[PDB]
């Protein structure tokens, strides 16, 4: 949504339909990061998924990958759920 703001953080939305900023690092994971983010609501990486905002599409992301090469953009953090198949 409509935010001009432009500095060293990065914009996560959970499911919770609530949304947090955190600091841009050059270090430390997405799951280090995104942890909180889940923490803060009791959430897990276990249940849950974070996506990437690509061309305005939302591009799964992985734990292990890492948080630096996300310098201004958005991450959706959902709770793994839905019918497989059936």
């Amino acid at each position: 949504g409509s935010s001009g703001s432009s500095g060293g953080t990065v914009k996560v939305y959970l499911p919770n339909k609530q949304r947090t900023v955190v600091t841009v690092r050059d270090g430390m994971s997405v799951y280090d990061s995104l942890d909180k983010a889940l923490k803060v609501r009791g959430l897990n990486q276990d249940c849950c998924v974070v996506y990437r905002l690509i061309k305005g599409r939302k591009t799964v992301t992985a734990w292990d990958t890492a948080i630096a090469p996300l310098d201004g953009e958005e991450l959706i953090v959902e709770v793994l759920s839905g019918p497989s198949s059936g």
